[PDB]
């Protein structure tokens, strides 16, 4: 089998990607933002206290007659931003662009932290990750991608997010006509349960490329590119009046500015980021001083290949055996 659905961006800014999901029977149809980083389903519901909910569709295990409450399991997650969300756990049938997993875990909602509040557009989040991040407890439980895979025709998922536009999410097959030349495979590390690579260098706009290791995971769920303070700084360095502000917290850059490209190594290819995809606009309302899409990873822990990254790329996450991940220029 395979499943195709068009992701979207939430605004102008493409601050993050929401994908249609019906889940229950009859059909609820919810609006989640598909993260490569995590790995729970979970979504806004008629549990949901009512003063964080502003917006969003929910999900109503109720009226669902495929839905079960699978006894004393509950979770809860916390995020690198910050933000967190916590409830309880159905099991219920969920489809994706006509593919379809009956008895996926739909972690329903109790508690939301106000960044989920105020992103009226995102009902949701489904974790494609591995399944050893899963927060269900006492039993874990698998994803979308994991309960779907032996019936896929191939055991792979393509994110191919669009710049300033819609884009795709295809499971079970690669799309040969969504990138031009070939997909260059890289070696994963699923240790810290995400799909972690090393990226072979950067430059910055027509540069010379600089040969470095960079680890880092490929995350759907982050919007920006967080990379190390060297690799920044290098970037930075050449966007005249661009400086780190402590009070915005991060690099800002004058929104008159044209930026220079990004180019990040997947093995000996090369995936380049334009410079318009690295412009996150005024840093508050009416300013003059933009937000920068290239941040730094130092106070993270991690390298974060984020949207930024991402939508440049047409991106297969190879689900194999061995799982290894794919990009492509498109
Ligand atoms: N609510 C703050 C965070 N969100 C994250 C996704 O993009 C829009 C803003």
């Amino acid at each position: 089998s395979t499943g195709s659905a068009t992701t979207t961006p939430i605004d102008s800014l493409d601050d993050a990607y929401i994908t249609p999901v019906q889940i229950g029977t009859p059909a609820q149809t919810l609006n989640l933002d598909f993260d490569t980083g995590s790995s729970d389903l979970w979504v806004f519901s008629s549990e949901t206290t009512a003063s964080e909910v502003d917006g969003q569709t929910i999900y109503t295990p109720s009226k669902s007659t495929t839905a079960k409450l699978l006894s004393g399991a509950t979770w809860s997650i916390s995020y690198g931003d910050g933000s967190s969300s916590s409830g309880d756990v159905y099991t219920d049938t969920v489809s994706v662009g006509g593919l379809t997993v009956t008895g996926q875990a739909v972690e329903s909602a109790k508690k939301v932290s106000s960044s989920f509040t105020e992103d009226s557009t995102i009902d949701g989040l489904l974790g494609l990750a591995f399944s050893t991040l899963n927060t269900v407890s006492p039993t874990q439980q698998k994803t979308f991608f994991d309960n779907a895979k032996a019936s896929l025709d191939s055991p792979v998922f393509t994110a191919d997010l669009g710049y300033h536009a819609p884009g795709t999410y295809n499971f079970g097959f690669i799309d040969t006509t969504a990138y031009t030349g070939s997909i260059t495979y890289t070696a994963v590390s699923t240790k810290q349960g995400f799909w972690e690579w090393t990226s072979t260098g950067y430059a910055v706009g027509s540069g010379t490329f600089k040969s470095t290791s960079i680890d880092g995971i490929a995350d759907t769920g982050t919007t920006l590119l967080y990379l190390p303070a060297t690799v920044v700084s290098a970037y930075w360095a050449q966007v005249s009046g661009a400086k780190s502000s402590s009070s915005v917290g991060g690099y800002v850059f004058p929104c008159s500015a044209t930026l220079p490209s990004f180019t990040f190594g997947v093995g000996s290819a090369r995936i380049v980021i334009p410079g318009d995809y690295i412009d996150f606009g005024p840093i508050s309302t009416g300013s003059s001083s933009c937000f920068g899409g290239i941040q730094s990873s130092a106070g993270i822990g991690i390298n974060i290949f984020g949207d930024v990254a991402l939508k440049a790329a047409f991106v297969v996450f190879n689900g194999a055996t061995t799982p290894t991940l794919g990009f492509a220029s498109k």
